[PDB]
């Protein structure tokens, strides 16, 4: 089985980059349930401000993980996104927290974070040599992505700098 | 320690249950539905390919429907792939990139289990709570709905299914 | 050769009959609302020419829900003017160019008809199709609401109905 | 008793009677067009069932435009069920369930006479009265444009129509 | 020392000369429209007070349109209080502060002018320019349409008006 | 305590009493002008019934303005059904199912309070707080035109009005 | 004399009462609601302060809707500040400038009163009219959704409230 | 004949407040007409920027004409809106300028607005006495009248601040 | 083999070959006012820069319309780059980065011919087909506006042209 | 050498005066708004953070509009850096990354000399021209609410103040 | 002579030649592409000549920023149907009215080029000018999905193209 | 005391270290920018007045996003009237009230510091951190076409400037 792929890359060089956004396509699908776990089981007195927070970010989310899954699909390969998909991918351990603090919640989502940005940070730089186009489009996400894990450590941020975790 | 006003704590944890197995059956959905949006090959591609997207985005809405109204009843929510697993009564979404009609096909199969367990959470749902009832009631409209959009497909002139159900 | 997981062959058929009547009714109804439109006169024409068209794209837009309802039920909805006819359980709006007074009270009439059929449609589904009776609960409303509006022209302080 | 300022009571009577019954032929054409909207099936149902609305929205319109027209030239337009069928020239849309191929073919056809009515009334207003006859010739170019909608969907390589 | 590529000299200036007067006849219209929009009185009021808006808007449009045809013509447009009432072949509108009725009456009258003057310019640009003769069709309905709406508060169960035309 | 920069804690104290009554009569009115529009009823109901609500929605937005401009100078306002009839000088809206004409009558009364009210105190304000004054000026003109949309449909043919 | 199309003057009459209790509880309540709007302090402020808003919005047109529905039914709805008050069957809310803690604790339990009295005129309603049962339980799961919100903000993670 | 008026004032002030209103009237439907008429006759290499700047206040002053002839209907009079009514209040000579250069209308609609502005201004001090609420009603329109004369002004203005008539 | 109902294939032929030109006449012109659009220099550049974009954008559609009458006739559109250089009749626009006038100087003649041959289709049409002429004639009278807002800013005061 | 047409040259020049150093008021305020909006940091971040947006936006027309104002009186306005710091009678605003509680009782200052001076000027154009005057007071309103959202966050449950 | 501050007036002059060959290829495809919108025929023919349109749009866009990307480098843009063929490497689309399968196919060969040829530009932009490499970057990312949506029509069952 | 995951504290500080440079240059550049919006003068002014607004709002959020890159990364992002003219390495802009070509010349060489010194960061984070060199990258595009909206004024008949 193989037939066609973008015009100006080789076989090997698409199922590398597909193989890649795959991991990523199942990080995204992960990500924006835990987040709407979160949008749920928020308690506190500033509830009200970070459930809405999140929608944006789940939505926006939701958009890469389209983007991400038909670029796979534009590469040749075919896109695995049922929650087999996920689990099957998925790197690190299933969100523990449930109804509790807002607190709580978003020094857990602080961590998650930091497994995706970085992680979308290495497949980065492992896609300059492979397919720029691919990495531009990961660039953006991580732009956006960095930034809500500001929104969320911004909520943490002590009077000085330190996170207050 | 709470729930809604009017409601005993018992039919409370009952509907809560409902709901939940509710929820990751939505999940579960809008998860395998842009699974084969993206998946589906063949002449008739960007018809269904397009087709598909509203109602992702309406299963998506009734989710958090759904998960909002167990939390509005005291218990907790539970909407992670791991929980969605659990719940889970069936199996994944097999069908990787193939044709339009084999996805269809299988999309019906899907739809006739969540369909039809719906429904019986709603005569279920009579004596717990109305309110309840009729959001599932609103729900089922439009999964039944869409249901008929994807046998229209199958469908043969007369109106017989074409079920590669095998 | 199919229908909705969940119901029976025979249930299915029956509840898809009864629609397929609702649907000829808000067929007729929605051609005579916009009947009415054109044919009205008066000191008070354009506030009842424009209060119909609302209620015209409200009713024709229930017409599309039931008879895609009804195909979702395994059986062919017929929309074309002579199945209207066959199920006509009613005679054909009479009035021509009149006064404001004289359709809206003749539409008074008409709406008993359409609310009281379709109020005895929703008890024998209360047995038969949840999902279909919740579906004509709400059109009920609607119907419901705008007889009050035709209505309210015709009250009169006392709140008797001056036909 | 009146008509519009520059027609002659004669000249108005015959436009009106002319689209009195254009117009019971869009109120055909709309209903028909939700009929078919609901009943087609294969595998490119979709596109097809999304295809129908707009004209029907189109032509729906239509009629509310010739209709108050009508009524603008004194006489009064009749839009109940009843009037559609007294004005009819062709029989009842018969395909009920079936293919897209099936009911697009026989769309074609119910266009066929749509088209051609339309494009004769046009002809015959040209001595009765001008803004009449541009508004149906403005009609006939977007009726015109969705045969060919329809019959592109029959086409095949030779622009030779397969019925 | 410039017209529309394909007209001649001649019936461009009789075009302009047309349009000219159809400009002061709109002015005068949109004019006179909001001036009843104000002065009307009576149970119908806020119904026929904001049913005028629109044609008001309309209208206004129109005077633009024309202008800048005569402009394109190769002429220039008069569009003062002083040149609207140079054009004007008849005479101011009368009524002020009056009933509903009073005024749709007067109302109904000044159409039959504007109208019928408007149909004879276009038989009468059907030598000169098509395109002009089109533009004027397009605003002939909406105006005949409008006196409709006006005839039809005057109009009496059977089909007679009630014009208090004295 | 603390109040708006430049204002005496006098001053301030005043205006919010003025206010805080302007409060209760904008919050009475609302809730009567929504009153009539349900109990209205004759030929003309629907323009009426419609011209009411922009009112509504005008004069409950105005309500929510003068209340946060009381609790910003330092005060604290009072929404609530008791609130509401402590502040009332005048009595309940009595007209209850009657004709258009009925219950414009009575509501241009209501205004010709709400008017004089307002007015007296865009006069006392004009020495405590212009930020204020202009406040209810804007209002006055909007309560102002609302009343002459009211007695226009009791006007005579001259300018005379019938209650 | 005239009602609901079905309906017998006695069932309909039970309904109009039970509504207009429902009308004077939503025009309290979106009084009352508009009114913490305004004295709610603290951090947690701007988030709070908005939140209100919509289902203030919300509420105000639930009034509108049942008491329409009052009308519908022949009776004729009552609103004003006097009606408030005679309907009423608990106190005037009493809170007056405070943090938002003591606001929603309070408002939590008003709602709870709401949402009881609601719950009960639903199942009153199954053998008086079905429409209108329909109306109160969509009503129903907004107000019991905001509910949530208030709460969620008093809770402590073991879903404990903090009055 | 006579009858009503708003709650608060004389028929005495009201009359006055009214005979002022219904010389602004006049003027702001001479105004919008001669603005549109200027919007037509103009030509020059600047054409397109001038032809639209004017529409914003076309629109703007009829709107103006609605809210002020309303006002006097408010105040118990009749409001005047007819060619005739707005010649018969003119107090000025009609707009002289046909197809012409952008700097001749444009020199031209300055004294135009120096006319209306200064007319204005006059009315509004003649109110403070009569209605604040229709010297509100003005003093808006003042300053949108004021700015438009600002735009007009700007195109003949000198590099150093004289106007280039 | 299949074209409008109520044309002969002879009378449909020649109507297809008019428009065929008019769109390549309409491609040339697109891409030719978008070429302006670029190399517009001067003093007056962001007027003329945008003035453009919309007379672009509508003759974009004017092609789209014309290519699918040609289609809904029976023939089939041409409109590649190859295409437009074989029905074009004049010369390929010459001005490159340029100031305004001169581009404008230049548009005016390119609009001369437009406008002449469009004009000559419409007379032409009317033994053809009235549908289609229709069609042209609105083309025309925004094509004829155009060319004026060019040549507007070419006039001097006596209207006369400076090229 | 031109001014507003009926304006003292003399008085013009005061009025430009007063706006000038209203001007970059408002500027180094969108300036700081901004500014605390990118650093502020606590629990209840969010609220706070889309909670300056509004004003920001808001000041930043303002900026404008007393800009193009001062324009057409005749002289020129300063809206660089520099000139912001030359009218400046206020010191830079010294928080840096902080708690909400702290920038907003910055910010409260803050405000107190900004509404302090705009009312100030306000008195000052009473006789020196009304539509500037009108033109102040309109952003006092807004201004000054925006304080009290402030203040709200600060407001101790009887209405005291935490700096 | 002029340029983008920062670039050698060489490096300049080389991307200049770059997007200038691009643009001709943009222009060519979008005029394509529209020929093929109208030329399309079969049953699936109103999916494939609806997914057309927003292509071009898209398209056309990139042509305007390629072209004033050119200019702002300080050269001239050509975009008139002369200048489209003489930077022009592909010869003439040759596929008139066939069916969608031949036309998809085709056009996958037509974006093989496009696409191989945009990737070779962006690598050699990538010495001299970023902003420009970024920027056909973008234009790859949704001419190469576009070409996917092509090449779906013609997959098999596991992977596999059919032209 | 924290960054973004996956970055040397080092790499970071010398990242936020531009930006922070970038900041001020921005928000100097949204404030000269209206400056010159209220100054300019000449018989193209409303042309480029309203020309220069989209660009004031764009570099206004520009502003913004690199703000907000600066907390994210961890520091402190300063944007009072003093930090923007600490950050400073020019002169603020000189041109009072003058006319559109002396004012474009001068904004002609602003923005050649500003593209020149973004150009120079956009390379020195190339190996610092590729996030925030796409979002330096982005802006270059659109600050360098609004540069040639400047220059296009500027430019003679044969691509000169005019300063
Ligand atoms: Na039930
Ligand atoms: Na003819
Ligand atoms: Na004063
Ligand atoms: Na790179």
């Amino acid at each position: 089985m193989t037939s066609f792929t973008i015009p100006g890359l080789s076989d090997k060089k698409a199922s590398d980059v597909a193989d890649l956004l795959q991991k990523q396509l199942s990080t995204y699908n992960d990500l924006h349930l835990t987040l709407k776990h979160v949008h749920w089981n928020v308690v506190g007195p500033n509830f009200i401000g970070v459930h809405e927070m999140i929608d944006p970010q789940v939505e926006l989310v939701r958009g890469y993980a389209d983007e991400v899954a038909e670029r796979i699909a534009t590469l040749g390969k075919s896109p695995k996104g049922t929650p087999g998909a996920i689990i099957k991918d998925r790197t690190w351990d299933d969100y523990s927290v449930e109804r509790d603090t807002v607190q709580a919640h978003l020094a857990a989502l602080d961590l998650v974070y930091n497994g995706v940005i970085e992680d979308t940070r290495k497949s980065i730089e492992k896609l300059e040599d492979l397919d720029l186009v691919s990495q531009d489009l990961l660039i953006a996400h991580a732009g956006e992505l960095e930034k809500f894990q500001w929104f969320v450590r911004a909520h943490l941020e002590s009077a000085g700098g330190q996170l207050t975790h």
